[PDB]
């Protein structure tokens, strides 16, 4: 696998705006939101709590479409 996805660097609470300290990049499987989109994602909100180490998926972010 060599494509990185956005991974939660901390528990991200429900309905909370995404900041850069909340998002790391990691090569994980299954593939989630591409790491190059971390820019785009700042200030978007998640629709569910995202535990530490979870891969951010498109359906978890309100208003995301790639």
């Amino acid at each position: 696998m060599a494509q990185a996805s956005v991974v939660a660097n901390q528990l991200i609470p429900i309905n909370t705006c995404l900041t850069l300290v909340m998002m790391r990049s990691e090569v994980v499987t299954p593939v989630g939101i591409p790491a190059e989109d971390i820019p785009r994602l700042v200030s978007m909100q998640v629709n569910r709590a995202v535990p530490l180490g979870t891969t951010l998926m498109p359906d978890m972010v309100k208003g995301y479409a790639a």
